[PDB]
C-alpha cells in the first residue's frame, strides 16, 4: 500500500523549511488513507527549470501510489499539494504540475520482494 | 495543453548554454503543438551516470504530455531532442534515451485539480 | 534491448563504492537478459529524503524496462537491487521502493529514432 510523492522545484534549498518532508507525509497519510510509515517523500530543490518560458518559482512532482488514485481523488490531492508548495515554497499553484499514477502491487518492489 | 521535458546528463552545468531551457520551450511548443504557456522543461546536469557501462556524455530523459505522443510523432521527437543534445550539450544521440508519456488528463493537476 | 535504472537516495556521495555503476550496469543486463550496452543507469546521492516519516538511510528507485517486466521477474529484480542497496550503499531493504516500468518500444526514443 505503498506512495511516494516527489517534489522538482527551482526554489533554493535554503527555501525548503526543515519540517517540510515531515508535513508531507503526514499531509498525505491523512489524505490518502494510508499510515504515514507507507509514505515516502522525495525534495529536489535548486534545479533548472523553466514553466511556460519562465524561471520564476515552480514545481514538477509526481504521487505514485498503490490504490487511491483516481479523477476525484487527484483533484483533492492538487488542492492539498498546491496548498503546501505555496505556503512553504512560495510557488504560484499556476506554476504547479503533479503527475499521478495508480501503481499495481507487483510493479513496487519493497524489502526484497514486490507488493504482490 | 501540458506538456513536461526533463533532461538528466552527466555533462557539466557549465556546458548547458545560456537559453537551453527556452530553446527546449520554444522547440517543444513548436513540435507538440501546444502554447508554451503550459510546456516545462528541467534539466538536470552533473549526474552520475553510465550508459552501456561507459561514462562518456550521456542523457536519461522524460517527455510526459497530454495526448500528441505515438509512433510517428515519438520519432519526429526524438530527431528532434537528440539533435538538441548533440548540439548544444554535445552528447552522441546513440547514448540518449527518451521516454515518451502520453497522460491520461485526470492524472495531470495543475492549479487545485486537474486537466479532465 | 533498452533498460534503465535510477536510484534516488540521502546516503552521501562518497559513501558510493567505486565501481557501483559497473556493477549495476553488469547485473542488471544480467537479471534483464539484456547487452550491456543498452543498459543505462543513474545514481543520485545525498538526496533530501524520508521514508515512512523517517530521514534515516533510504532509497526510490526505477528500473524502465522494454519487456523482461513481471511478477516474478520483478520480484527477482527487487531483491537483486534491495541486496545490491544493502551491501553497497548499507540501505535496508524495507526503506526502498522500486517503481517497475514495461516500455513500449515505440515509447522510447535512442539514436534520432525510437526502438518501434
Ligand atoms: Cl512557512
Ligand atoms: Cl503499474
Ligand atoms: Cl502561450
Ligand atoms: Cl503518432
Ligand atoms: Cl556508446
Ligand atoms: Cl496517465
Ligand atoms: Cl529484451
Ligand atoms: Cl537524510
Ligand atoms: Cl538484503
Ligand atoms: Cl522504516
Ligand atoms: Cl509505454
Ligand atoms: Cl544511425
Ligand atoms: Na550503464
Amino acid at each position: 500500500p505503498a506512495a511516494m510523492f516527489i517534489v522538482n522545484t527551482n526554489v533554493p534549498r535554503a527555501s525548503v523549511p526543515d519540517g517540510f518532508l515531515s508535513e508531507l507525509t503526514q499531509q498525505l497519510a491523512q489524505a490518502t488513507g494510508k499510515p504515514p510509515q507507507y509514505i515516502a517523500v522525495h525534495v529536489v530543490p535548486d534545479q533548472l527549470m523553466a514553466f511556460g518560458g519562465s524561471s520564476e518559482p515552480c514545481a514538477l512532482c509526481s504521487l505514485h501510489s498503490i490504490g487511491k488514485i483516481g479523477g476525484a481523488q487527484n483533484r483533492s490531492y492538487s488542492k492539498l499539494l498546491c496548498g503546501l508548495l505555496a505556503e512553504r515554497l512560495r510557488i504560484s499553484p499556476d506554476r504547479v504540475y503533479i503527475n499521478y499514477y495508480d501503481m499495481n502491487a507487483a510493479n513496487v518492489g519493497w524489502n526484497n520482494s514486490t507488493f504482490a
